[PDB]
């Protein structure tokens, strides 16, 4: 489970 980029 990952995640999107940070802004
Ligand atoms: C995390 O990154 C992976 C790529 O290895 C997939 O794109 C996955 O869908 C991403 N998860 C989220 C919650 O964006
Ligand atoms: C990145 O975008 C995805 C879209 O499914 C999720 O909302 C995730 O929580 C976001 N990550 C951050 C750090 O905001």
């Amino acid at each position: 489970p990952t995640t999107t980029p940070l802004k």
